[PDB]
């Protein structure tokens, strides 16, 4: 049939459309973007992927996942919490917020990991090869609008320290995802669950436009 690399592309270009173009991404990409909603996005983050590569450990070992473990490459828990005691100092840990939709996407990637390992895939692809396609324009916008070093202090999650090339990494990472055990019933869960956790990040940014417009 067509191989899963692409059939997740094709799966989610409407809805990444919808994403792109939300609200919350409409303004961040217009330079407006305060310390505020940013400390929130990123506080946000942390919890995901605190959730998604906790998951990932958990199913390392499982055939359903192991050709894709890269933690030293991709896994984003250590630069996020470089990036929470920048923003909220030493004691971020018992400051940073858990908004409700940051909930509901922690819940489920939970639930897949626990009992849905096979989807598993959908959220690393959703997740990671995202990261490592755009975390370069937006971090552009984020450095200009609020004035950070070109160093990286608090923008760790957008840097990729143990991978040269991003783009070659990436379809190294595509090809790789192509040699998981599919099945009809598979590829058709996989792809729809990819569509789930873009809605996740939609509902996500629509929470948090929310509340920053007091
Ligand atoms: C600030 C809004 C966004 C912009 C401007 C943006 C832009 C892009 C661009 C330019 C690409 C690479 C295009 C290509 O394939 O040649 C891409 C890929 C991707 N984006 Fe986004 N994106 C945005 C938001 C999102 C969101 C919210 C998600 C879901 C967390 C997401 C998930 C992905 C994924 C999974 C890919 C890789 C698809 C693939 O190559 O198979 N993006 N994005
Ligand atoms: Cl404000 C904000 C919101 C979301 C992120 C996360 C990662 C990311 C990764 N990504 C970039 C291009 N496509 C996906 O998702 C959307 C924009 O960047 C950073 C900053
Ligand atoms: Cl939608």
């Amino acid at each position: 049939s067509q191989d899963l690399s692409e059939a997740l592309k094709e799966a989610t270009k409407e809805v990444h459309i919808r994403a792109e173009n939300s609200e919350f991404m409409r303004n961040f990409q217009k330079g407006q973007v305060s310390r505020e909603g940013f400390k929130l996005v990123m506080a946000s983050l942390y919890h995901i992927y605190t959730a998604l590569e906790e998951e990932i450990e958990r199913n390392k070992q499982n055939p359903v996942y192991a050709p894709l473990y890269f933690p030293e490459e991709l896994h984003r828990r250590a630069a996020l919490e470089q990036d929470m005691a920048f923003w909220y100092g030493p004691h971020w840990q018992e400051a940073i917020p858990y908004t409700p939709a940051t909930q509901h996407y922690v819940k489920r990637l939970h639930e897949v990991g626990g009992t849905h390992p096979e989807l598993l895939v959908a959220h690393a692809y959703t997740r990671y090869l995202g990261d490592l396609s755009g975390g370069q324009v937006l971090k552009k916008i984020a450095q200009k609008a609020m004035a950070l070093p070109s160093s990286g202090e608090g923008l760790a999650f957008f840097t990729f320290p143990s991978i040269d090339n991003p783009t070659k990494f990436k379809q190294l990472y595509r090809a790789r995802m192509n040699t998981l055990e599919m099945t009809p019933e598979v590829k058709h869960r996989v792809t729809e669950e990819a569509k789930t956790a873009f809605l996740l990040n939609i509902e996500l940014f629509e929470e948090l436009q929310a509340l920053l417009t007091e």
